[PDB]
């Protein structure tokens, strides 16, 4: 079979979740939207359910997938319902719902539900993605409170620049949130991965760590707390072809890499269709047989090319790590001029193996 | 439900494949590796099988998927077998197998097969990915010919820079291939999408179109033959949130976009996890309600942001095309500094609706 495989360390996943609770002292919703950032929502949720406060996903179809797999922990719909006739399913399956716009408020206020539902009322505090205007926040709360279709209200917002520790925008957003909510008595939720790890003074009854759980740091700089994270995914494959080339030879599509010296070349069973970034330039690090090497030339759809010149006893059948505990995903992401979030989600075709 | 959907035009797929034969006058293997470039390997193959010469995939598992669905047209394993014990499966399901290295030749020569198999002997003619050295080509052919495990031999190779019409590398590769094969009597295969559309005097008994079938052009420049292509995939969603903002307001993560004037902002249910490139900068075109607009700020995992300032009667529930017949995938790919190949493959989560 194709040697390409993604290894998922579930024990590390459990360790990173506990870290979020330990450092913050609050309840934590494990954010597992987009198939748990390509790690597998179903298997990840089963691993955490026994000791987790709940989960958070992007849409109802992701949440339904968890119920069908026997997950009965609380699940939050981070974007809420997209269509009004999703509500009966929300009640049936007891999903926690986010309200980020006044039109969503109108739909709940007008419909007649069999049982009351939890509403996580989202404020736009400076990011300008989804969320209400501060001026409407109090009025929207009082409408939900006097609805009889809502059982509990949680106040939430999201940070635009929490990964930038020098930036004071996070403090500005907190001031906006506190000012907009002050007077109202309810639980609050503000913190994501960066805010959990590096913003200890930010209040949160509920924290929402995503990237954290998967063992990747959201900062450009080193962070004491983020250094304790354990990488979950190990993407690996094997060398299927070895070639010796003289100096001045073009390698791959577009001839974007020409051999500057006589080199030994290896072809790996891994491509951009599997989730490995095509944006990764020549020099991007592997990792083959316990030695750090480099990527060479264009990444093809199913194949990529690495250097084997300085690694004498590596060849056919040698294991190559694309990212994991040895090559951090953040290194590959930063080289391809992107964030680890994306390259995790891009994971495809390869079988996920679970252990720990 | 989440309004995000990918529409697959199977009629256009049939049209694009017929175009490959029509322009080339030869048999065409429909390259449907990577789940048919994200379009769906099974559904595409079914729609083509009746009138297609054969199919090509990256690995045995992609081929086994087709046999399980009932596709019994010829299937070529473009990279051949990765492990020696894949051979009994190859014989059982009658897969055509590529031999790109001598270790694969040793594996077939030593094994005892129930029935003889077709070998597509691949030459490295200058790309330096996978393939034999020109010196070993004639020798490897004779070992396959006198094996009794081999029924038919096709000689193949692949172009590195065929998308560059000004470049003469394709002519050099044909000269190397012809020189290494001359004397030997067998069917040949060389041409991919760019070579089919823009390299008329290149020989091929079998052509291998990939990107072509999905309605996207492999060229930067406009090409007469490539203009006849019909886009297959339409990726679309709806506006879920509408916001009015004054000048000097940051939008999205990292504040990578600040409002230069008072604007009207729209949030679309589509993110980088779905397959949309995060590399797409501010200015990247939609397409909302028949009018061309632009992407604003960073793309989130599940959400992206568009401009609604100049589009007066667009708002909540407005259909947004990310790419398709109105916005070519090449326009988005060239803006995100990549090729249409990658963004097609990145397609995830969204349901694919098959019509035409």
């Amino acid at each position: 079979m194709r040697p390409a495989r993604a290894l998922i360390d579930l024990q590390a996943l459990r360790h990173n979740y506990q870290l979020a609770r330990e450092v913050t002292g609050a309840k934590a919703l494990a954010v597992i939207k987009a198939d748990a950032y390509g790690h597998g929502a179903v298997r990840c949720a089963q691993a955490l359910e026994a000791e987790a406060d709940g989960f958070a996903v992007a849409c109802i179809e992701e949440a339904l997938e968890l119920r069908a797999a026997g997950i009965r922990a609380p699940i939050l719909l981070l974007e809420g319902f997209f269509e009004a006739d999703e509500l009966p399913l929300i009640v049936e399956h007891d999903f926690w719902c986010v309200v980020h716009s006044l039109w969503q408020l109108d739909a709940i206020e007008q419909a007649r539900l069999a049982k009351p539902i939890h509403v996580w009322l989202k404020l736009d505090s400076g990011m300008h993605r989804v969320g209400l205007h501060p001026n409407d926040y109090k009025a929207a709360y009082q409408r939900l409170q006097a609805s009889a279709n809502v059982a509990k209200i949680v106040l939430m917002s999201h940070f635009a620049r929490a990964d930038e520790l020098d930036c004071t925008r996070s403090v500005e957003q907190v001031a906006v949130f506190l000012g907009a909510r002050a007077d109202l008595t309810a639980e609050i939720s503000l913190r994501n991965s960066p805010a959990v790890l590096g913003w200890p003074r930010v209040p949160s009854d509920w924290v929402r760590p995503g990237l954290m759980l998967y063992g990747s740091s959201p900062f450009d700089e080193p962070q004491a707390t983020a250094s304790r994270l354990q990488p979950v995914m190990t993407l690996e494959s094997k060398v299927i072809c070895v070639r010796e080339l003289p100096a001045g030879e073009p390698v791959g599509y577009g001839a974007r890499f020409i051999t500057p010296k006589p080199m030994r070349i290896g072809v790996v069973a891994m491509g951009y269709a599997d989730g490995y970034p095509r944006q990764a330039p020549t020099g991007t690090p592997v990792f083959v047989d316990g030695v750090r090497s480099q990527l060479l030339g264009r990444v093809s759809m199913d194949m990529l090319c690495i250097d084997l010149t300085d690694v004498p006893q590596a060849g056919l059948g040698s294991t190559v790590e694309l990212w994991g505990k040895n090559i951090l995903a953040s290194e590959v992401a930063t080289a391809a001029d992107t964030i680890p979030y994306q390259i995790f989600c891009n994971l495809k075709r390869v079988p996920r193996l679970y252990s720990g």
